[PDB]
């Protein structure tokens, strides 16, 4: 009866067991539920882990941790080191290293089993500590296929990150993100420490468990209660990798705590690293050498992943909110290495964030965070679309801390949390099995890919997530996703000259194809939902107009390494031409812009770049025009009229496509017409709440990008179209000082762009579609 029963031949069951019987799994201790005798049938400890000279052919004591008895090996009971100890075998890292073309397994594996071995905190630069600190993962690492590190999600913390990991989610769409959260719906808060995690309420999507046993492979328990040491957990493993063929699972998690406890307490360049980073390394040895013993070393899928990084921080580099703001009692902060800020009283009143972002926004001038309304963080991150993600947000800089007051500040030297393409979050990924590659090194990737791989590795349909299928096919020898282009939804019209310039009044005064081949360089991108839109040639440009939002779905150029830039002349200021090939009806209006004292206009391909005097005038047409806040066209003209030229001249020559983004929900998706909430004024032209650049040359930087024979090479942005400037504390100076700074904080993926315009680039290549997909889950980051 509960707690009185017996864990006998019950010790790490997978049997499903609730309350009122007691348990003996993997996590009955955190739920105190564990029968009175699992600790000293399950948790033994005697005579250590390792076999000594003395203990070989020992009679069975049932009291030892493991054994070293002849019958071990047929029981799964042996510690990991027997065979070298008493039966003259080497060590797994002792091996030389020998692909592993096909899986080597014993009979009754249908599969290589997968095993992940998640360690806490591993900083991607720990890797470079070599063979000298950590041979085991060395032989893991140069012997498999590794990436040189592996982006983790914001915020880079672990219970985000984990859940990311086994979801391939971002945390806005799983739910838990953060570490601590509040939600106002459950009125109720999640933290590390307590009960309340436990329920599942809070754990959204559809980790990589659940897929397993809903598609019929079996998984053993990824969790580990924090008292089981990690030695037992690996025999637990190796264990039951020796169950009967109908009990045995295919999919296994190891989890370490470690380096991340020493990271904090010692600092990620702390002497006391080197201890914690052996501890592991042998712990990778035991499973390895145990793995061998079971003469399954050829046969298991092994990844190696963190979950984040390690900064150096330390309590003298904190911010204080009570410097900023006078009455830091009323409010709750998550603090640390990011910020989230809400009024200590829910819903309270007097509550006055517009205020409290204005005494945080560029007060000091060594300023050591940014306060941000969330749905003006940079698109990268992903970071808006859920109730649990407050309002206000501080990006904190990276080494520091923010604090509500110094009565909450040493003990510390290392933390986490910060911008995810920060280097010192970087965090690692290792691959060695018979499906990966051999001795390979891929490209960084971000975690979010991981959770289609695995659930190949597993013959598994992944749920619908946020990886882009078939991106880390390059990782693989085989088991690899066939990705199929996803079909156009609506085609284009090629419209001529079906008006005159009489038939057009829209308050607009002037002064004054095979483009396909030069200026359309990877096809024309498909539109994947139901729209009207144009396809409008000109010499120096081409671009995919929209009836309905009366503007450019995309623009696209091509700038040569020679190409000039030249001025707009004094009489060309204020021009606006009409379009001849499109209706006055399916036009923008000049009228409306003299209206809104707070709108003016842009050009999506810029005058500054037109190839003759006579082709400048097609960069003029209405249908070139977006609405631009003056705010933003000092960030755009300067992009236009410096960056694009200096690009083209570091890339030789440089594609641009260009266009308006609408996601006034802060989805991350394209907005449906009845979600777009701003246009301009007395008129129907919707105001983008973003403006994208996809910039594209050759990886060969000796070929021009027009004339490109192989891979490509992109970066992105996806800049907030904002009223003012606030974001950026030095904009009051030259735009040569502060819009570069700018641009890079909102670099982006195409993939991102796809997702929030419903296109789809990059469709005609002499690329594999799979090296393609790679290119668009690319992040230029600039560190
Ligand atoms: C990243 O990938 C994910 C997964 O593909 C994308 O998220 C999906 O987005 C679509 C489009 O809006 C949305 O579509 C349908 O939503 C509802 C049906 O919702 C219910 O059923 C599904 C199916 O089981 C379930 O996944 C949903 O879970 C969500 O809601 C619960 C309860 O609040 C949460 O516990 C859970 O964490 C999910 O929350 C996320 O999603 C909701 C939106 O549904 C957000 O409000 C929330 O803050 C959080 O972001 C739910 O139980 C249907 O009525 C509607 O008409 C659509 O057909 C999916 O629901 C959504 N799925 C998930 C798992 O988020 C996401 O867009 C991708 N991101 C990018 C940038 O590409
Ligand atoms: C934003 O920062 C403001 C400071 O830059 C801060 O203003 C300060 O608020 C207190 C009380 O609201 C003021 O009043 C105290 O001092 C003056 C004498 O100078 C008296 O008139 C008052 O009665 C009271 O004694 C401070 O003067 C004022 N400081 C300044 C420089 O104006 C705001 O409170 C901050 N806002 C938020 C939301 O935190
Ligand atoms: C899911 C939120 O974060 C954790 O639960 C952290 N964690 C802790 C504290 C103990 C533990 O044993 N594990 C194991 C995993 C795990 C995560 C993903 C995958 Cl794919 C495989 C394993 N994560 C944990
Ligand atoms: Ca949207
Ligand atoms: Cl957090
Ligand atoms: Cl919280
Ligand atoms: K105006
Ligand atoms: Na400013
Ligand atoms: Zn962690
Ligand atoms: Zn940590």
């Amino acid at each position: 009866t509960n707690t009185s029963g017996s864990c006998k031949g019950r010790c790490f069951e997978l049997q499903e067991v609730g309350p009122p019987d007691c348990r003996c799994d993997n996590l009955c201790k955190s739920y105190s539920s564990c029968c009175h005798d699992f600790d000293e049938l399950c948790l033994k400890t005697a005579r250590g882990w390792e076999c000594t000279k003395d203990r070989c052919g020992e009679v069975r004591n049932e009291e030892n941790a493991c054994h070293c008895s002849e019958d071990c090996l047929s029981r799964g009971d042996c510690c990991t080191n027997y065979q070298v100890v008493c039966k003259g075998e080497s060590h797994w890292v002792d091996d030389d290293c020998e692909e592993i073309r096909v899986p080597e397994c014993p009979a009754g594996f249908v599969r290589p089993p997968l095993i992940i071995f998640s360690v806490d905190g591993f900083r991607a630069s720990y890797m470079k500590k070599g063979s000298k600190v950590m041979p085991n993962i060395e032989k893991l690492r140069s012997c498999g296929t590794h990436a040189p590190y592996m982006r983790p999600v914001y915020p880079t913390k672990t219970f985000p990150n984990l859940y990311t990991l086994a979801t391939g989610l971002y945390p806005e769409s799983h739910g838990i993100v953060g570490n601590s959260m509040y939600d106002p719906v459950f009125d109720a808060t999640f933290h590390l420490r307590g009960r309340e995690k436990f329920n599942h309420r809070w754990w959204g999507g559809q980790p990589l468990w659940i897929t397993a046993t809903k598609q019929g492979v079996r998984a053993g328990t990824f969790f580990w209660s924090v008292s089981i040491p990690h030695e037992r957990r690996i025999l637990t493993i190796l264990q039951w990798l020796s169950l009967p063929d109908n009990e045995r699972p295919s999919v296994y998690a190891f989890y370490s705590e470690q380096p991340d406890f020493s990271g904090h307490k010692y600092g990620p360049f702390g002497p006391e690293m080197t201890n914690p980073l052996r501890e592991i390394d042998k712990t990778v040895g035991q499973l390895m050498d145990g793995l061998k013993q079971l003469k399954l070393h050829r046969c298991v899928n092994v990844i190696f992943v963190g979950d984040h990084g390690m900064e150096d921080v330390t309590c003298d580099r904190t911010e204080f909110l009570s410097n900023y703001l006078t009455n830091v009692d009323d409010i709750t902060l998550v603090p640390g290495t990011l910020g989230r800020i809400r009024p200590k009283i829910p819903n309270n009143l007097k509550y006055d964030p517009k205020a409290i972002i204005a005494n945080l926004t560029c007060k000091k001038p060594d300023q050591h965070f940014k306060p941000y309304m969330k749905q003006h963080l940079p698109k990268r991150l992903h970071y808006a679309n859920n109730r649990r993600i407050e309002d206000l947000h501080l990006l904190v800089e990276r080494r520091w801390h923010v604090a509500r007051k110094p009565l909450d500040v040493c003990f510390f030297q290392g933390d986490h949390g910060f911008d995810n393409k920060v280097n010192s979050m970087q965090t690692v990924f290792v691959g060695y099995g018979p499906t990966f590659k051999y001795r390979t090194k891929v490209p960084p990737f971000e975690n979010i890919e991981l959770y289609n791989v695995m659930c190949d590795l597993l013959g598994l349909k992944p749920a619908p997530n946020n990886g882009t299928h078939g991106s880390l096919n390059h990782l693989l020898r085989t088991n690899t996703f066939r990705p199929t282009l996803p079909e156009e939804v609506s085609r284009p019209n090629y419209p001529g000259i079906m008006y005159l310039q009489s038939d057009f009044d829209l308050g607009c005064t002037c002064d004054d194809g095979s483009t396909e081949e030069r200026h359309l360089l990877y096809g024309r991108p498909a539109v994947l939902y139901r729209t009207s839109y144009d396809i409008l040639y000109h010499t120096d440009f081409e671009s995919g107009y929209s009836e309905i939002f009366l503007m450019p779905l995309w623009t696209s150029y091509t700038i040569s390494k020679q190409a000039e830039v030249s001025s707009i002349p004094e009489h060309l200021t204020n021009c606006v031409r009409p379009d001849v090939r499109v209706s006055p009806g399916f036009s923008q209006n000049c009228l409306a812009y003299k209206n809104d004292k707070q709108m003016s206009y842009g050009f999506l391909f810029p005058p500054y770049l037109s190839s003759s005097p006579e082709a400048k005038y097609d960069a003029f047409l209405v249908t070139n025009m977006v609405p631009m806040y003056p705010a933003f066209k000092r960030v755009w003209t300067y992009f236009q009229r410096v960056l694009v030229k200096k690009y083209a001249s570091e890339r030789n020559g440089v594609n641009v496509i260009s266009g308006p983004i609408f996601d006034y929900n802060y989805n991350g998706l394209r907005d449906i017409e009845d979600e777009i909430k701003q246009y301009v004024e007395g008129s129907s032209i919707p105001v983008p709440t973003h403006y994208y650049s996809i910039i594209t040359s050759c990886l060969d930087f000796t070929q021009p990008a027009d004339k490109c024979d192989g891979p490509l090479s992109v970066s992105s942005f996806i800049l907030p179209h904002r009223p003012d400037n606030d974001e950026s504390c030095n904009s009051s100076e030259d735009e040569s000082k502060w819009v570069e700074e700018l641009m890079k904080m909102h670099t982006a993926r195409v993939r991102d762009i796809e997702h929030l315009t419903g296109l789809d680039f990059y469709r005609k290549t002499s690329r594999s579609y799979s090296e393609i997909l790679t290119l668009k889950t690319y992040l230029h980051t600039y560190e």
